């Protein structure tokens, strides 16, 4: 999105390959105080894109901040309302629970949702969710009509990666909130599940660059071997 960020980018050295450790550090500093953000973890991969034999796609189980602790809140309709209490979201809501969520409340965690609830979930909330990593997506596997099975992997303490047509990768590892050591564990388990991976015949470095983010901020170019 358009930057302000701005009185954000001097503290980030643009032509420094941080450390994880003093990746994580930096990423707590700053971060807005006004707002929790999700730190995600971007990956440009040593494979050809096109083609199929060298996809990258799995899941990571991180160390921390993930399973039953975290309280889903699962946006669906109809039959789908049902499939997601079922498979044990802590919240539960139709598209009513848009006004909930625009009085103030945000007792949950992380946000799933169904496609057909999208439209107003993206045309209301989009300024609320968006700028703290919240906004379900399907890339992200985040929304889909298998409510059910998305609940149950998110409380499973799994978090989904696929590589795009472009042969990077991304996915969340935490929040601006968590301490720095965890933070830190946590990016280096989808480094290790991204490797754990890494395709048969995949040419050169596999890691190619790497970056620590969140949806506001500027982005801290990481070594992913430290």
């Amino acid at each position: 999105p358009k930057h302000g960020y701005r009185a954000l980018l001097e503290k980030v050295d643009p032509n420094k390959i941080y450390t994880i450790d003093e990746a994580a550090h930096l990423v707590k500093e700053l971060a807005t105080a006004k707002f929790d953000e999700t730190v995600e973890v971007h990956a440009k991969l040593g494979i050809d894109p096109r083609r199929s034999d060298q996809n990258v796609r799995g899941t990571v189980s991180l160390p921390h901040g993930l399973g039953k602790q975290v309280r889903v809140l699962a946006i669906a309709k109809g039959e789908k309302i049902k499939e997601a209490e079922e498979a044990g979201a802590d919240y539960v809501g139709g598209e009513e629970i848009i006004q909930k969520i625009l009085d103030g409340w945000m007792d949950f965690d992380a946000v799933v949702a169904t496609p057909d609830v999208m439209g107003a979930v993206g045309s209301k909330l989009g300024r609320i969710l968006g700028p703290r990593g919240l906004l379900p997506n399907p890339k992200a596997g985040t929304v889909g009509f298998n409510i059910g099975e998305i609940i149950r992997e998110i409380k499973a303490g799994r978090i989904e990666f696929r590589n795009d047509k472009t042969g990077a990768i991304h996915a969340p590892v935490g929040k601006a909130s968590f301490p720095p050591e965890k933070l830190a564990d946590n990016i280096r388990a989808f480094i290790r599940a991204l490797e754990a991976h890494k395709p048969e015949g995949a040419k050169g470095t596999f890691l190619r660059s790497v970056y620590v983010t969140t949806a506001m901020g500027p982005s801290v170019r990481i070594n992913p071997h430290s």
